[PDB]
């Protein structure tokens, strides 16, 4: 029996338009999302251009809307000269995005103060979220507290940083987070079977003691996403392999076969891939969309999975048991076994959904 | 005519003994210490052995004690081992002191949660103080508030860092700091002068905006404090420079230029090197103790002063309107003019006195 679970939503994407077409395109990356059982995305801003004001975000809208395949809502990206300056295009956003650490100059804040400076003008029911590892969690959540809000963040993936959020969450401060599915299912242990290069990524992949932490503490984490950030094999296997494992294909598979193995319940599932993406960035319903799942087909991951442009996955060789068979969006059977069925420029941007508004008080 | 002082305290100082004693030692770096007005001396644990348990403690008291020519409270380290092992001993030291940036092995920190454990387990009535540097201030500040206490942070040095520090305190929030004062009278533009090894030091020298935001921001600095941290000249212009500067000698003499610029009052200048380490630090006054300065006497500051072992000095060169003529310790002629006139041994542990010691709610 199949069994029928609602749109899931992965609230980190890189897909790669504008600029970085050969990595990925929102057509090839939504097609991977549907094949992964996500039907709607959270699109990260460190494109080319970036997107970091109002007519790059109006470049991407259109790019998305012509070229996606499920739904989604696109980041603003913080830059070291925009504070103050996207009031009129922020509600429009999936939220705010600041890269902390490492990152591309367009997108470096060098100073604490571009930070609270960002904390302190994005409107303020709108998301933050931010690339934030290790102490850097500490720092922006201290951030977050002297101007009064809330943050969540990315991809954590280390004991020390999942610890620090418990102990925040104990103190009821307004901190959320997600984790993707390579700092729950690899670690050091396989950087041997992947190599310098295919084994980059950011955050690196933890140790078997930070693996061990972030699932027994499970109860910390609010989301899965993937951190899908495609690059080719050629760029991966070169001399100055960029950061970034595709995973919309692999997330629910790696995710239902643990929950097979009694590691984490469907619901469990249900809370970091629905119901918490949807609570923390308001995104809406889908009406008329589901996601069918075979729970017993035992695979193999081969060595690329069909749709991402990346063409090769950290994760080929890994046994999984749990395959999508069928998805359906808005009342049109978007995937079926493999085929993606729906055109490039079906998927909409939810953020103009009446729905899709984040609430506010009125000015 | 003289102006008369208190007996001025340095609350940042490296005097290595035990087993950096070709660089200082508690004999030459207390001598420095009266020759630049200073009559109490807090040292940092970063000695071989380091200063992060009760051995180490014991051994370094009693060097200081045989070797120290002004009075003297002795820091306890932070280690990765000790957190919930110094109850007994806490209170016989300055404070502790955590290197949560740069250090030798020993006093490394590999992760926040060993910050939270210190936060935690140290008396919460004792001083800490940490080297936190740019967005590693916010994090320990955030650490501080999540074990719901006060902590300082040491030499202050960028734009960045004392902003954040504003804004902490216009939150209310109990944190305190200092500044040395090669991050006033010292920038980028002085490395070419001193070269890359000379120049050398953490926190490094600051941009002409970094200094300009400190004396900008002068209202949230509470004391000033040389950070002095001897190497020899054949050490800092050698293979693998160490950082840090010399400072005892020239501190006073530079601040009082500045007071003379109207740069900053004398009273100014007293909060910053008496009351407030006082306070901060619950350091007991020093009976029969005072300092005489000559505010007329105009000089250069040479290639070393005469009694660190350091034997170099970053302010070669600077032009200085401040000399300090006499010292009284306790009641005894401690300085005149170049001459040192208290033996080593005459310093005492002021932690041992019983004005001394930590006021704290019994058990
Ligand atoms: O865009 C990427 O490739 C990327 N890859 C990573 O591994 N981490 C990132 O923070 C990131 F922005
Ligand atoms: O001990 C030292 O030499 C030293 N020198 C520095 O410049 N910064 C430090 O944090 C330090 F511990
Ligand atoms: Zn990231
Ligand atoms: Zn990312
Ligand atoms: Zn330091
Ligand atoms: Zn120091």
């Amino acid at each position: 029996k199949l069994v029928r679970l609602p749109g899931l939503i992965d609230v980190h994407v890189h897909l790669r338009e504008p600029g970085g077409t050969h990595k990925e395109d929102f057509a090839s990356g939504t097609a991977a999302a549907l094949a992964g059982g996500i039907t709607m995305v959270c699109a990260m801003p460190n494109t080319r251009p970036p997107i970091i004001d109002a007519p790059a975000l109006a470049l991407a809208q259109k790019l998305a809307e012509a070229g996606a395949r499920c739904d989604f809502a696109l980041f603003l990206g913080a830059s070291s000269e925009n504070a103050g300056t996207l009031g009129t295009v922020a509600g429009s956003a999936a939220g705010l995005k600041l890269y902390l650490n490492e990152t591309f100059s367009e997108l470096r804040l060098d100073s604490v103060v571009q930070w609270m400076e960002h904390f302190e003008t994005w409107p303020s029911h709108l998301p933050i979220v931010a690339h934030a590892e290790q102490q850097t969690v500490a720092a922006v959540l201290m951030v977050a507290q002297l101007t009064q809000r809330s943050v969540h963040i990315c991809h954590v993936a280390r004991k020390e940083e999942i610890l620090l959020i418990k102990a925040a969450k104990a103190r009821g401060l307004p901190v959320t987070c997600e984790v993707a599915p390579h700092h729950l299912f690899l670690s050091h242990d396989d950087l041997e079977r992947l190599g310098p290069g295919k084994g980059e990524v950011r955050p690196e992949l933890g140790s078997r003691q930070d693996v061990e932490a972030l699932w027994e503490n499970m109860a910390v984490i609010d989301c899965f996403a993937s951190d899908h950030a495609p690059h080719t094999l050629e760029e991966k296997c070169g001399s100055r392999p960029p950061p970034g494992f595709p995973g919309l294909e692999t997330m629910l598979p790696l995710l239902l076969t643990a929950v097979s193995e009694g590691r984490l319940s469907l619901d469990d599932l249900l809370q970091r891939l629905h119901h918490n993406p949807r609570r923390i960035f308001h995104l809406p319903p889908q009406e008329d969309t589901y996601v069918e799942v075979d729970l017993e087909h035992e695979w193999t991951i081969p060595s690329h999975m069909p749709f991402s442009k990346a063409h090769w996955t950290p994760f080929e060789g890994q046994k999984v048991k749990g395959t999508v068979r069928r998805v359906v969006l808005r009342g049109e059977v978007a995937y079926i076994d493999g085929q993606v069925l729906v055109p490039p420029g079906y998927g909409q941007d939810v953020r103009k959904w009446p729905q899709g508004a984040v609430p506010q008080l009125p000015p």
